[PDB]
């Protein structure tokens, strides 16, 4: 029978498992210290930062940076419940083409759900045993206004914590920081790293301002201190992390003999670049497959915005189009897989810096078996959802590079218009599907005004610049691809976007 998954089914789960089953067998509980923080326990920190630190754990002797899992969301307590039924135990799923195997995490040690008990949560994170705050708060968590570079005070969350009736009560992540370190500050001890983990363009640095300025507006000996002592890294991080099912949950116990509330799954690669700033110690991250590096983090952060997100909007939107259901069903097609190497290498590749020792077409094979990968079942719905935050920051700045500088980008206004034709909901064989958006109903008015022709929905300002609406080399480029795709659908129209026979 399958086992519920605790402290003291371990053993039993790793004896009837067998090569099938990887459970930690280092020390737990009180035996370790919680120098990590991590605000947003999810996906992608329990695939990605969890399991580097549950390595250090079991192989290099590291205990003294387990995780203590925080939650601010109101959906997070969920994940409290789930990992307090299994000691904070999970189970790690890695699909691959080589089949899957079940890797039990340890390395979360405690869980705290801020509502809950708001006090609980900065005396940890003023406790000397902290090191580092960890983040995987998604964009909105930030409150970051992109194009001020400034924090968005004038939000009422923001208010909520700057007002000193909450002090002991903070609501944002900022909220909690700022008033774990002032107790920091005020014991004499050092600020935590704050490590940001999402995926946006230079995260350390958004995050080093955001709680700067929070901090700014407090008390300025505390931000002076925060801006001196601090340290934010910047980090690429990726590994690719779809959502739960409850039929990965039944899979789970039929062929592990596992019973998990909510085991994660995720592919078998993993990577991570991290600057080397850190302002109260860091565990060695090198010993466990972890680039430390010194700009060379923004590098890596453009190869994977551009070849990676990029290259899953070409799948994606065209994708849905043409009525596949998977990622690697759209990647095994062989036009597929012709237009986005050739996307990668003609358009995108020219784009990017050279990295020392990084090949870049290397990269891009490996991108292509990663996406090729038939166990992960990566749904093209969750590929596709709310592209206004993705066709903006993945294709689009390519496509603006390339028209200041005059590059190939034939393949990428393709992309773009798939996903202007995404948006209407009826996919080439006359089906209609959801469209997930936060702008969904401005979207679907432009592009119902529009038709086929761009300018409707180029004419959204906070999606769209300037240089988009005036170049007429991109006009008439994603005119045709619009056009086309709208008549005659997408595997009929991309041959005409391949090269080569
Ligand atoms: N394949 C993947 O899932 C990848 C994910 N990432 C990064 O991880 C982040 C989340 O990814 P997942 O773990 O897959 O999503 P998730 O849905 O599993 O969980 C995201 C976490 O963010 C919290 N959250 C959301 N808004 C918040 C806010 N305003 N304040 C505090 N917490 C908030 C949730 O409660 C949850 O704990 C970023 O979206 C993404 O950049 C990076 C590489 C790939």
């Amino acid at each position: 029978a399958p086992l519920k998954l605790n402290s003291r089914n371990l053993s039993q789960i790793a004896a009837a498992g067998g090569a099938l089953v990887k459970i930690p067998t280092y020390q737990r509980g009180r035996a370790v210290k919680e120098g990590i923080v991590h605000i947003g326990v999810g996906g992608f920190h329990r695939a990605h930062l969890a399991v580097y630190i549950d390595q250090l754990m079991q192989k290099h002797g590291v205990n003294d940076y387990a995780i203590c899992g925080v939650g601010l969301q109101p959906f997070d307590s969920a994940m409290r419940d789930a990992l307090a039924s299994q000691d904070h135990l999970y189970t790690l799923i890695e699909r691959s083409a080589k089949g899957s195997f079940a890797h039990v995490i340890g390395s979360i040690n405690s869980y705290l759900f801020a509502p809950d008990n708001r006090e609980a949560v900065i005396a940890k994170m003023a406790h000397p045993d902290t090191k580092i705050v960890s983040l995987t708060i998604t964009e909105s968590g930030y409150y970051y206004n992109e194009n001020t570079h400034e924090l968005q005070s004038e939000h009422p969350d923001i208010q909520f914590d700057l007002d000193p009736a909450n002090e002991k009560a903070p609501r944002t992540t900022f909220g909690f920081l700022y008033a774990g370190l002032t107790r920091r500050y005020q014991q004499g001890l050092k600020p935590f790293t704050v490590m940001s983990c999402d995926n946006m363009q230079k995260n350390g640095s958004i995050t080093r301002h955001m709680l700067e300025s929070f901090a700014r507006l407090r008390n300025p000996e505390v931000a002076e201190w925060i801006a001196e002592e601090g340290a934010f890294p910047n980090a690429m991080v990726d590994r690719i992390t779809p959502q739960t099912s409850e039929t990965d949950k039944t899979a789970l116990a039929e062929k592990f003999g596992i019973v998990d509330s909510w085991p994660v799954v995720t592919e078998p690669f993993t990577q991570w670049v991290i600057e080397d700033q850190f302002s109260d110690g860091r565990p060695p991250f090198e010993k466990v497959g972890v680039q430390v590096v010194k700009h060379a983090v923004e590098q890596f952060e453009k190869h994977k915005l551009r070849l990676l997100n990029g290259s899953h909007s070409a799948l994606g939107y065209p994708g849905q189009l043409a009525g596949f259901q998977y990622v690697h069903e759209v990647m095994a097609n062989p036009l597929f897989r012709k237009f986005v190497w050739q996307m990668m290498q003609e358009e995108v590749k020219p784009l990017l810096p050279e990295i020392p020792g990084v090949d870049i077409d290397e990269y891009c094979n490996t991108l292509i078996e990663r996406f090729t990968n038939p166990t992960i079942m990566d749904q093209l719905p969750r590929i596709c959802l709310n592209a206004s935050g993705k066709i903006p920051q993945f294709i689009m700045p390519s496509i603006a590079e390339a028209i200041w500088e005059t590059g190939p980008f034939r393949r990428l206004c393709f992309v773009a218009a798939a996903w202007f034709h995404y948006i209407k909901g009826v996919d080439d064989r006359g089906k209609p599907f959801e469209v997930v958006d936060p702008m969904r109903e401005e979207l679907q008015a432009k592009a119902r005004a529009g038709g086929n022709d761009p300018s409707e929905l180029l004419s959204i300002k906070s999606l769209f610049g300037d240089d988009l609406r005036n170049d007429e080399r991109f006009l008439r480029e994603i005119t045709t691809a619009m056009n086309d795709i709208a008549r005659d659908g997408i595997m009929k129209t991309l041959p005409k976007y391949i090269n080569g026979s």
